């Protein structure tokens, strides 16, 4: 059976997390989205002018088109690429998928030709939501898990340090204790799963839902809940050349927890310090506005405090206090 470990490490201020892939022999790195079903390239397909500060797929080189089949992708901060679709090997941990679509972006919007830290994305969400057309295509994951072990991966991101993508293994060095496990809604291609009530610092409230999503920076709450957390926070203002709450960088946060069947995953004040905030002298709060969209968004603010382990079998999300 198959299993292996894929590094990963963050960019400054921990924006996004990277782990080197091999497609068709040429090593890319790329950005590991449990919120997307995806896995797209910067490739010889851009302008000469987009390729410049990245490692980019050459599909005429070793890849098999699907001759008529297209991409188009849209993210939650308006970014966007498209491309068409060739079949290739994909090596991740040591793994290989023979026979993985590989999605050739043609056009790249202005957050991507701005960032130069990835080549692309590799999609970890439900293959359901996959945006391949006429037919959508399965992640690398959904590849390769029945070649795996157990049909499982798990994730360890951490603060400023190189953290771990497990494939078919849990690693039970990575967390303290026992795992406790919750039931995933896949019905929308998310890792969904529910919290029976959180406490932000000294205020608690009822639950909701929310999608386990390493492709998203900070963790997004109702407004009712962001306004909860800060009016505890001295002198926190909205910063829109921040992005948000911003607050004094030396300033004592509260923490912030959620209750997952029967377990307190808690995210220490600490790790809510998300970094200094660009112009000038505050820093950002790892807590911000989901939009009003209705569901939480447990990005990479609230994943650093814990091990999460994604199963296929139930589905079913586990999760431990990170070690
Ligand atoms: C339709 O699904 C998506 O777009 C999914 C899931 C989702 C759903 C609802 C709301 C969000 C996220 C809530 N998330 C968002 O609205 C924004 C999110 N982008 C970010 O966090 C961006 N972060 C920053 O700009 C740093 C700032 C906030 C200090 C990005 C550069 C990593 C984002 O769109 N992430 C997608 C990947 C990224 C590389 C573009 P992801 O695939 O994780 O988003
Ligand atoms: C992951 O698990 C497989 C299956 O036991 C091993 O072969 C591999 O070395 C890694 O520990
Ligand atoms: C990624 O790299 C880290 C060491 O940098 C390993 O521990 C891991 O197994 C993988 O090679």
């Amino acid at each position: 059976a198959a299993s292996g470990v894929a590094t990963n490490t963050p960019t400054a201020n921990d924006e996004e997390y990277i782990t080197p892939v091999t497609i068709g022999g040429t090593t890319l790195n790329l950005n590991f989205d449990t919120g997307s079903a995806d896995l797209w390239v910067f490739s010889t397909e851009l302008p000469a002018s987009q390729q410049s500060g990245h490692s980019v797929y050459n599909p005429s080189a070793t890849g098999k088109e699907l001759s008529g089949y297209t991409w188009s992708i849209s993210y939650g901060d308006g970014s966007s690429a498209s491309g068409n679709v060739f079949t290739d090997s994909v090596t991740v941990g040591g793994v290989t998928a023979h026979g993985q679509a590989v999605q050739a972006a043609q056009q790249i919007s202005a957050q991507f030709q701005q960032d130069t830290n990835n080549d692309g994305l590799l999609g970890l969400a439900f293959s359901s939501i996959n945006t391949v057309q006429p037919q959508s295509q399965t992640t690398f994951f959904d590849t390769v898990k029945s070649s795996l072990a157990q049909p499982l991966f798990a994730v360890a991101l951490k603060h400023q340090q190189p953290g771990v993508y497990d494939f078919g293994f849990i690693d039970s060095s990575k967390y303290t204790g026992s795992l406790t496990y919750t039931g995933v809604d896949n019905s929308q291609g998310f890792w969904s799963f529910n919290v029976d009530s959180y406490t932000a610092g000294s205020q608690s409230g009822d639950g909701f839902s929310g999608i386990a999503d390493t492709g998203t920076t900070l963790l997004l709450l109702d407004d009712s809940v962001v306004s909860q957390y800060y009016s505890q926070v001295s002198g926190a203002q909205q910063d829109s050349n921040a992005g948000g709450y911003v607050f004094d960088c030396s300033t004592n946060l509260p923490d912030f927890s959620v209750s997952i069947s029967g377990y307190t995953a808690t995210v220490p004040g600490s790790l809510i310090n998300y970094g200094p905030s660009g112009d000038g002298s505050t820093c950002l709060g790892g807590i911000q506005s989901n939009s009003g969209i209705g569901f939480s968004i447990f990005g990479d603010i609230f994943l650093k405090s814990q091990y999460v382990v994604f199963d296929s079998d139930g589905p079913q999300l586990g999760f431990a206090p990170q070690a």
